């Protein structure tokens, strides 16, 4: 199968008039649509329940975006023989079918584009933009991945022959696995954490963030009328943990893909690790956990370049990212004329509802709004606080940016991940220092660094310990293909999406020999 | 750096009178040394202690071939240390010169050939060609990742450019890990499961199974004088589950590579998940848990050829293989043709002390002995003892090959992995019921088929679901190169060793961007 060599979808930035126009119609159509209802998906059709969710708008609480069914152990067991009948048919389809599969699912995505990045402007509170990246991503996995499991394809494995003999290795997917994805990349990592084991002819049950549930059911939508197969994808929005659980423990479940919060990933790898009673394999799990990430400035350093950086990287979805700058280390000569830019700049950003386009828009929830207070409360203790600190007016769940400086490495806010725009300010007297503090946390993710000297950026490049390393740009945003994504230590388990190496994690290898 | 294409080490098959001379040599030259002492090596030098492990002739266990020093909490601690700061700097050594390391001691093992044969021999039990196949393919992994590591060198990933930037992905090695070796191949897994990790920048510290710490200390004699950096490799000789039990444990260890048991390795991998206190990583463990491995007949078989091929695999090294047919399924047409043609085979193996190579040589230990003789009892319960089915005579742990017939498919005896001399023969009505059966058991490692019908070949490589799969030939003796070796289901974790994607379990991957 010939196609085009990937290029990334572009991002739209709604400078035109007949973007600013596309994006208003978008967004009056998704708003002229709240309340609408939206069952799960198993064994390739919509299956109601009695039970429901409720889905609000963290711009506006009071409004429900929608409302979807609400999955149980029973509906979760209805899934997985609908996800292993299919894996019996579906592993055994030629690659290049999959691939196809995957390339109408992603030419129906973007035909969709501005509703579905509408749709993450009201769920989830982005900005015109960051529906638009997320949109764009979720639409790159899938371009991706239809790409990359052709150089899988049977028979892959490059062998030493043997005189007389045929020795043909080859990759043979896992079967059914669990999927749970996360609510701040609801579109692109709920995307990209199916469609790659699927690509290569596993079989996978979706539970999405109970945040992102309507966005979720869209992009089943978008499966649905793809056309893979009855139970290849499964869809299961459910409150809490009832049906992870269930999953994620059951001795039929072949392999889970997670991307979360460390508390969630280390339940999760640990119960991987167990033999369920009746379980006849060893559990792989692949978990993305999260960050502590920090941007390095030395005095070198464009200080204005870097301010601007620091500003999108801390504060871009309102700091709700595995990957934002939560930590800001500065060198002797770098602290004052960087610290007094990024404030100049973090003090000017509007928030406001998503819908509007603001800087920031709201974070996602009463939960998260609470989290996020509570962990500025104990920076006023731990730091100096110098911008914000504080909910602003309104019903939906606004919250000023934040500036603590004077942190100490160790602090709690220093060491533990908001997932807020909660910005910490550590100063240090070098380069040397600034590294140590740097991989001094738990985590291994995202990280950046500004300078003009060469030999500082080469020494963070061989020692500056996290999975994705920018130089003089920003460290949020990968582009799936270009960043390899993924992280060291706690920040998970190194699982590189948008990239080759992602779909090998849900295949094994069998070696056939033919003495003639 | 350029080297050879690699070719495997050939067997010696001791068809000549140079080569029964020069074995004659070495297993005279070993046996004078029967009176030695061997240390465990940590920090780059042997280092004692006050208890000793003693080393027995399986032959003759009487006789004593060796001793030992013995490792406990505080030697593994010590080595664990030693081990990571050997890593600071060995993970930047350029991987030409760590993979010029690996081909010294690749020759260095070469010039020791029938010393080590000679060990095996003597100390584990194994007749000439067992043991010359043994540190054959321990050479053989030395030589095959010591070209795989490069394949891997900087900066390996293939990406995707973006406009106005460097986007450079890489592999860096894990950390220190620890390798817990079987007693079954002693040379060829101990040496592949600690270079593979080494070759590419890990440090090891290695525990090798006590039937056989005298030739893994003649291997680490081997990493000694090609010049491994102090704390790289380490030798960590134990009794009982102390030395493993808290290095598999140890927040501080990074990963665990295994061969051995079940049994241990649920064990290992259920450890393996949990997060240690003040663990910063989530472990990787790589277990190989064994098989019950069957060859399937049909009525379209060479049935001479089928039936040399069993007896091979069925009775190579006593059976004590993950690798060994330990159930022979037949259908109508082929089972009383094959069943006579096994038998009269099997009758004519001759048993006695290894070094007189002997079809077979004793069982390992007194507990292994047990062990089969105790399923021999159960076997007699369940199916048709036909053949064998006892000890024989000598204070060596000599037993019959054995074969039960009218074993019921779910019996113990063709379910559970006995690692003796002992065929379970099973009926079935035609390939459909055989391959049902085959497929029938928690394992998933190795298998065959004989049959000259393709679609019954072609069906198999599709649905005979094990990891290797052989047709009208042995089902052991997997090369290096060849056959990537490694099993599914709780055959452990398809980690397949001598092939290009076992490296990449020890590797993790950054990716560094940098905007001019
Ligand atoms: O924010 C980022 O860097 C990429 C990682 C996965 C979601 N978007
Ligand atoms: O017997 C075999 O099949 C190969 C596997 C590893 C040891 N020798
Ligand atoms: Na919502
Ligand atoms: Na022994």
């Amino acid at each position: 199968m010939t196609v085009e060599p990937f290029r990334n979808e572009p991002i739209e930035t709604f400078q035109t008039e007949e973007a600013r126009r596309a994006m208003r119609e978008a967004l009056r159509r998704v708003r002229e649509e709240f309340g609408r209802h939206y069952p799960l998906y198993i064994g390739g059709e919509w299956v109601d329940t009695k039970e429901r969710m409720v889905s609000l708008n963290p711009s506006a609480p009071s409004e429900v975006v929608g409302t979807t069914a609400k999955a149980g152990k029973a509906e979760a067991e209805a899934a997985l023989e609908a996800a292993w009948k299919a894996f019996k048919t579906w592993k055994d389809w030629p690659q290049e079918d999959r691939s196809r599969l995957l390339l109408k699912a992603a030419a129906l995505m973007r035909r969709r584009k501005r509703e579905l990045e509408a749709t993450l402007v009201y769920e989830v509170g982005k900005n015109w933009v960051e529906a638009s990246a997320d949109v764009a991503e979720a639409i790159d996995f899938i371009e991706y991945y239809a790409r990359a499991a052709l150089r899988y394809r049977y028979p892959a494995v490059e062998v030493v022959p043997y005189p007389g003999e045929d020795n043909e290795s080859f990759y043979v997917p896992l079967g059914a696995g669990v999927v749970i994805a996360p609510w701040n990349f609801p579109v692109a990592i709920f995307t990209g954490m199916i469609v790659g084991p699927v690509a290569v002819g596993n079989t996978v049950i979706a539970k999405p963030a109970e945040d992102a549930v309507v966005v979720g059911a869209k992009v089943f939508e978008i499966f649905h009328e793809a056309g893979f197969p009855p139970g290849v994808v499964n869809f299961l929005p459910g409150v809490g943990e009832e049906v992870g659980a269930y999953l994620v423990e059951h001795p039929r479940i072949r392999f889970i893909n997670f991307t979360g919060s460390l508390e969630v990933g280390l339940k999760i790898y640990e119960a991987a690790g167990r033999l369920a009673p009746g379980q006849t394999w060893f559990k792989r799990a692949y978990v993305e956990t999260g960050g502590k990430d920090a941007i390095i400035v030395d005095e070198t350093a464009d200080f204005d370049l870097a301010a601007e950086g620091v500003v999108v990287s801390a504060y871009g979805f309102q700091g709700q990212k595995c990957s934002a700058a939560s930590r800001l280390i500065l060198t002797q000569g770098a602290y004052e004329p960087v610290l007094e830019r990024v404030l100049k700049r973090a003090e000017r950003l509007s928030v406001g509802p998503a819908e509007e386009n603001p800087d920031l828009g709201p974070v996602v929830s009463a939960e998260q709004e609470r989290k996020v207070l509570s962990y500025i409360e104990i920076g006023k203790n731990e730091g100096q606080l110098v911008l914000g600190g504080k909910r602003l007016e309104g019903e939906g769940y606004f919250i000023a940016p934040t500036v603590f400086t004077e942190v100490p490495p160790k602090a709690r806010i220093a060491q533990e991940e908001i997932f807020g725009p909660v910005l910490s300010v550590i100063r240090v007297k070098d380069f040397a220092e600034a590294l140590e503090v740097a991989n001094d946390t738990p985590y291994g993710l995202t990280g950046g660094v500004y300078s003009r000297k060469r030999e500082h950026l080469e020494w963070a490049r061989r020692e500056f310990h996290v999975g994705n390393l920018y130089f003089n740009r920003k460290i949020t945003g990968a582009l799936v293909g270009v960043q390899p994504f993924g992280g060291f230590k706690l920040s998970g388990t190194n699982a590189k999406t948008g990239a080759l190496d992602y779909l090998r994690l849900f295949l094994e290898m069998k070696a056939v020999a033919e003495r003639f």
